[PDB]
């Protein structure tokens, strides 16, 4: 249910060296032996050596191999910011296997989305994080029909299968698998638009490459120290330059439990870490916390950059992170199907602060085209179109979207309006996409409609983004009841029990008895554009 890079594409990215062959297969092999001495892994009381990790997941993989997972096979893994996550993930690269990466604060609705879609074998899940049980949801599942048939517990197992019991048999490579480097290596979610995201397939050679290349233009070396901020699995803290970049230069990967800057600075000033990623929201958190006193204290001086990316950061806030931060900034502009931007360390800093950065790629395609895909002249507002070696030609299994997200020559259709500058970098500067970005957590307003929509007490919805200083949109529900109307707390509730992502649960519920808006003779979108402008 992949589509493929057209034959001359492919030939161009191999000859060009962005697409070397290597598979993650080969991946945990040769960094597990080329760094084995180094520290790999920082996290939950554990300090593991590159040669540590290469142990965990070859014990890991055969205990996976033992339980029935072979190569080929989807697995979902939906675990937070602890060392589990790299041994679970080297293991399934291992065997062959697909990762099927699910974020934490992800719910019923998604898993269950996930785990059908994909025809997952297994879901590796905690017990509990952040007061959520997983247990629990994947026993929904279950009670359901979709659950997968093995689940694994990192924790107290309840009634499914610990981690513990994958580590029962010594190491045998000889249920290993070497996959293509053309294959899919695993799949990851969209931010989603319309309704339900969709999976996105990323191969061991387009990926690997962007890995690399990032991993040079953040000047990333066996003295990097970096922090994971942010959920490791995310597209952003795993490969721009991520927890991949890391191990692939021979770092230390240090994780974060939270992004809170109490947490995050002692890791900091234990590890010294050197590079992390952050979200705007997160960025202002910790700008405000050093800046006005609360942690004015804390030794940040082994930080060298903070990237910060997801959603769009403000220049006058961009402009406090050397002086309040004392390290370089650097932006980044990307997305989980591909394209990645980045603000060079060794930019101006009038380029770095106004800026989100210019592509990895020189054979990364930029068409800035209007309403008719006519390109718009140099320097204004268009949307942004982009094709490249690590950029998908398809999402997994969609057919009918795929016609709509993709031109018939293979140009991705971003949904961002944009501008690009003399030098190449490109300028953020709104949306087309029907997506509500709230702080780098992509919501879909029909999708949160349709599951407001099936309370027994409401009559119609819109789901519009509120514009706020911290986070660029909060999540506003306009409701018109059919007579009373239910709760706010009624109704935010039957939504948890609905299954949505927690970032999906709307901000604001406002019960009208009519939008308040003129000509109610207007497509559904127009409507929900006509709603925001009056919350901005
Ligand atoms: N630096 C940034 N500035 C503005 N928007 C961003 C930035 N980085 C990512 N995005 C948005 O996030 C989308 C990608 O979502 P994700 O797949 O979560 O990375 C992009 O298409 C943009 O809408």
């Amino acid at each position: 249910g992949c589509t493929p890079w057209p034959a001359e594409f492919a030939v161009r990215y191999r000859e060009a060296g962005y697409w070397t062959g290597e598979t993650f297969s080969d991946f945990v092999t040769d960094r597990t032996r080329r760094f084995a001495d180094r520290l790999a892994v920082v996290g939950a009381g554990q300090r593991w050596t590159y040669a540590e990790l290469g142990e965990r997941s070859a014990v890991l993989a055969t205990g996976l191999a033992r339980l029935g997972i072979a190569a080929g096979d989807r697995v979902v893994v939906q675990l937070p910011n602890i060392p589990e996550l790299f041994e679970v993930v080297f293991a399934l690269f291992r065997l062959g296997a697909l990762p099927v990466y699910a974020l934490p604060a992800h719910r019923a609705h998604e898993i269950t989305h996930l785990c059908t879609t994909a025809q997952a074998k297994a879901l590796i899940i905690p017990d509990r994080h952040a007061g959520f049980d997983y247990r629990t949801m994947a026993a929904q599942l279950r009670h359901a029909g979709t659950a997968p048939e093995h689940v694994v517990v990192v924790g107290e197992p309840g009634g499914f299968t610990p981690l513990a019991e994958l580590r029962a048999d010594r190491p045998d490579p000889g249920v290993f698998t070497r996959p293509e480097a053309s294959d899919a290596a695993f799949l990851q979610l969209s931010g989603g638009t319309t309704g339900l995201p969709k999976l996105i397939p990323r191969t061991h050679d387009d990926y690997l490459y962007s890995v690399r290349a990032s991993a040079e233009i953040c000047a990333l070396g066996t003295d990097t120290v970096y922090l994971a901020a942010l959920p490791a699995v995310h597209n952003f803290p795993m490969s721009s330059p991520g927890f991949l970049g890391t191990f692939h230069a021979g770092g230390t990967v240090v994780l974060a439990p939270n992004p809170s800057p109490d947490t995050a600075f002692s890791l900091i000033e234990t590890e010294r870490v050197t590079i992390t990623a952050v979200v705007p929201p997160i960025a202002l958190q910790w700008l405000d916390a050093v800046e006005h006193g609360s942690q004015s204290h804390r030794d940040l001086s082994s930080l060298r950059v903070l990237q910060v990316g997801g959603a769009k950061f403000a220049p006058e806030a961009a402009r406090r992170v050397r002086p309040v931060l004392g390290c370089t900034l650097q932006q980044v502009f990307g997305m989980a199907e591909g394209l990645v931007n980045y603000t060079r360390l060794d930019d101006p800093d009038d380029i770095i602060t106004t800026t989100q950065g210019r592509p990895i790629s020189p054979d990364d395609e930029i068409r800035i085209v209007d309403e008719a895909d006519r390109p718009v002249p140099d320097g204004e507002v268009g949307h942004l179109l982009t094709r490249g070696p690590y950029t998908i030609r398809g999402y997994y299994r969609a057919e009918e979207h795929n016609a709509t997200a993709f031109t018939p020559d293979g140009f991705y259709r971003t949904g961002d309006l944009v501008r690009r500058t003399p030098t190449g970098h490109l300028v953020v500067e709104g949306r087309a996409k029907d997506q509500i970005n709230r702080g780098g957590e992509k919501v879909s307003a029909e999708e949160v409609e349709n599951h407001i929509l099936a309370h027994p007490a409401v009559h119609d919805a819109a789901v519009v983004g509120m514009s706020d200083p911290y986070l660029g949109e909060r999540v506003c529900a306009y409701v018109i009841a059919r007579t009373e109307p239910p709760s706010r707390s009624e109704l935010l509730r039957f939504l948890r029990e609905r299954g949505l992502a927690s970032y999906k649960i709307p901000d604001r519920v406002e019960f009208v008895d009519r939008f308040p808006v003129t000509g109610v003779k207007i497509s559904r979108s127009e409507l929900r554009r006509e709603l925001a402008r009056r919350l901005d």
